[PDB]
C-alpha cells in the first residue's frame, strides 16, 4: 500500500491536471524490472478525499479499470497507478477522426464490462464520463477517477450526498432532484459516455446551461442520434436516459445488448 519513494522517480513535464492538482508520468522501480505509472500529485480536504479515492481502488480487481500500484506520502500526497499510454478517449476520439465504428462499440463494451463488475461489486463511481476513460491501446479501455465513488451500505441500494461542484450534465434526475446515486444513475452517465464516444468527443448539451438542461429533459427531450451511430446504438442511450430510477435497467442488462450488438458487427464484417 506504501511505497518507498526512493524507488520513484517522476518526469518533469505534466500530463494533465484537475481540482486535485496534476498528473505526471514516473517509473517505479521493482527487483527485476522497472513500472511505467501514471501519478496524481496534490496541489486537509483533498488529503482526505485521495486517501478515500485509494481505499476504494485497492478494493477493484477487474481487467477494464486501471490497477492502483500503492500511495506515497513526500514532497506531496501521491495516488501511483499503472500507465495506461494513450491517454483519455475523449482526447483521442477529438486527435483521431478516422477510428471505425465497430472500433467505438469495441471500447464503450469494455466500459460496460468494468462498470457491471462495479455494480456486482456494489460501489457507486458518481463521475462516468469520457475524460474518465483512459486507452491502453486503441482496442483496450480502462475506467479511472474513482475521487468521487462511495461503497454502498449493506442496507441501502444508494448513496445520499449532504449538500450539492458536480457534473451536471452526466447526472441523472435522481442525483440533482434528491441528492440520491446508485448503480442505476451511473447508467444514465454510461449513456453520457456512449454518446460522447459516438461524437468523436464532443462536449454534451453544447452551449446549454445546468437549467437548460435540466428543462429540456423535464420536456422528455434527449441528445439527438450522432453522424454515423447505428440505430441500436441509439436506441441503447435513450434506454439509458430511462427518466424513471425503478424502470431504468442495470449494468448486467446494458452490457449484454452491447455484447450481442458487439458480435453481430464482427461476424458481418
Ligand atoms: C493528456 N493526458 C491526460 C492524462 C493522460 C495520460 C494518463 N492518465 C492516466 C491515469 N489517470 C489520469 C487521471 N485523471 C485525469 C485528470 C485530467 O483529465 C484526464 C484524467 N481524467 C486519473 N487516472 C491513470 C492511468 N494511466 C494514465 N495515463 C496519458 C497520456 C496523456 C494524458
Amino acid at each position: 500500500v506504501y511505497l518507498d519513494r526512493k524507488l520513484l522517480t517522476l518526469e518533469d513535464k505534466e500530463l494533465g491536471s484537475g481540482n486535485f492538482g496534476t498528473v505526471k508520468k514516473g517509473y517505479y522501480q521493482m527487483k527485476k524490472v522497472v513500472k511505467t505509472v501514471a501519478v496524481k500529485i496534490l496541489k486537509p480536504a483533498l488529503k482526505d478525499e485521495l486517501l478515500a479515492e485509494a481505499n476504494v481502488m485497492q478494493q477493484l480487481d477487474n481487467p477494464y479499470i486501471v490497477r492502483m500500484i500503492g500511495i506515497c506520502e513526500a514532497e506531496s500526497w501521491m495516488l501511483v497507478m499503472e500507465m495506461a499510454e494513450l491517454g483519455p478517449l475523449n482526447k483521442y476520439l477529438q486527435q483521431n477522426r478516422h477510428v471505425k465504428d465497430k472500433n467505438i462499440i469495441e471500447l464503450v463494451h469494455q466500459v460496460s464490462m468494468g462498470m457491471k463488475y462495479l455494480e456486482e461489486s456494489n460501489f457507486v463511481h458518481r463521475d462516468l464520463a469520457a475524460r474518465n476513460v483512459l486507452l491502453v491501446t486503441q482496442h483496450y479501455a480502462k475506467i479511472s477517477d474513482f475521487g468521487l465513488s462511495k461503497a454502498l451500505r449493506a442496507d441501502e441500494n444508494y448513496y445520499k450526498a449532504q449538500t450539492h461542484k458536480w457534473p451536471v450534465k452526466w447526472y441523472a434526475p435522481e442525483c440533482i432532484n434528491y441528492y440520491k446515486f446508485s448503480s442505476k444513475s451511473d447508467v444514465w452517465s454510461f449513456g453520457v459516455l456512449m454518446w460522447e464516444a459516438f461524437s468523436y468527443g464532443q462536449k454534451p448539451y453544447r452551449g446549454m446551461k445546468g437549467s437548460e438542461v435540466t428543462a429540456m429533459l423535464e420536456k422528455g427531450e434527449r441528445m439527438g442520434c450522432p453522424a454515423g451511430c447505428p440505430r441500436e446504438m441509439y436506441d441503447l442511450m435513450n434506454l439509458c436516459w430511462t427518466y424513471d430510477v425503478e424502470n431504468r435497467p442495470g449494468f448486467a442488462a446494458v452490457e449484454l445488448r452491447l455484447r450481442n450488438y458487439y458480435y453481430d458487427v464482427v461476424n458481418h464484417h
